[PDB]
RNA sequence: GUUCGCGAAGUAACCCUUCGUGGACAUUUGGUCAAUUUGAAACAAUACAGAGAUGAUCAGCAGUUCCCCUGCAUAAGGAUGAACCGUUUUACAAAGAGAUUU
């Protein structure tokens, strides 16, 4: 059963380290983007452009 | 300033001496640039993380780029120097059938 689980995991992978890091980096860049807009919106609502 | 010529004063008169006066000689430097904050050097420092093809550890050599750095360099080195990894819709037609409408 563990052999099958490990086989399914290794059979799934298709991208190397650089592409995988680019995926996580794009997700982090998006979360940073939304945090930036949240702070900017709070400031704007307070009349601070 | 010098020198050539002329007026004059001084001297008995020259030499010489002074005041005046004409000519000759010599003739336009330098800045793309002002002297600390506001016309632009960078490293470093603090933190986190710890290198592609892999199950794992790695040698690499390239290509593309409106990224270059070190080097005298057309050599070599810089993680295979780095970035590369995402997003993807129409030259759109033909034949036929069963339902919709006057
Ligand atoms: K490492
Ligand atoms: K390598
Ligand atoms: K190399």
């Amino acid at each position: 059963k563990e052999m099958l689980a490990e086989a399914r995991a290794r059979l799934l992978n298709t991208q190397g380290k650089k592409a995988t890091r680019k995926i996580r980096e794009r997700m982090l860049e998006e979360s940073k983007r939304i945090a930036e807009l949240q702070k900017r919106r709070e400031l704007k609502q307070a009349g601070i452009n």
